[PDB]
């Protein structure tokens, strides 16, 4: 299961949404534009392990948005 | 950008869809049910590096679907 | 798979330890004594989703007590 | 970030080398001579999306020629 969230949703909010819905990931949508995806791995690896405060991080900042790239 | 694909789409097909659309990830949807997300990292790490043939793998098999779990 | 940490280690540091070592559990030890365990689910559910700052939280504050203490 | 491989290394093996070492490029060397480079984009675009089996493809078959050969 994945849940659709908005790009300004903060990481603390997104984490609760995912846990309470027993979802593994979110789909980040701005209106009818799908901008990227975010998993619980992204939350732990890009925010928590990185020393960032989840309430100060918008989910757009940690989603997979771009192709792989050297 | 993310592209919506179906759970039986094979990994070779999904990889082309992502490349041609310059998208970093796919959203796997069965009807109106969002089942999970898949990135180009999943493709390389779970299929290619694992020795699997992408045309013999359905994208449902490599998506993030479940919460993190011990 | 587990990694041993100290009670006073903060959640940001412990998160990085777990992911860099690809481990799911942090076993909290005070000298010789196993006090409890902290999982990534603990981290997400008790810290991130609760809107806490992981830098201001010590792993002792979210562990489950050692259920095999003798 | 690069890792050196051999021309006859298959794409499945090279994929695992790159990801386990968190590298983006495989520099193809025949003894002392740098023949070319293979990227993860190469891997996805020239192998997976083209519907090729990565086990049946040698990295020499998808590299860009060394543009700094003297």
């Amino acid at each position: 299961k994945a849940i659709v969230v908005q790009p300004k949703d903060t990481v603390d909010r997104v984490a609760k949404i995912l846990s309470r819905n027993k979802a593994g990931s979110a789909v980040v949508m701005e209106g009818d534009e799908i901008l990227g995806v975010v998993t619980e791995r992204d939350i732990l690896d890009k925010v928590v392990a990185k020393g960032k405060n989840p309430k100060e991080v918008k989910v757009e900042e940690i989603m997979t948005k771009n192709p792989v790239k050297i």
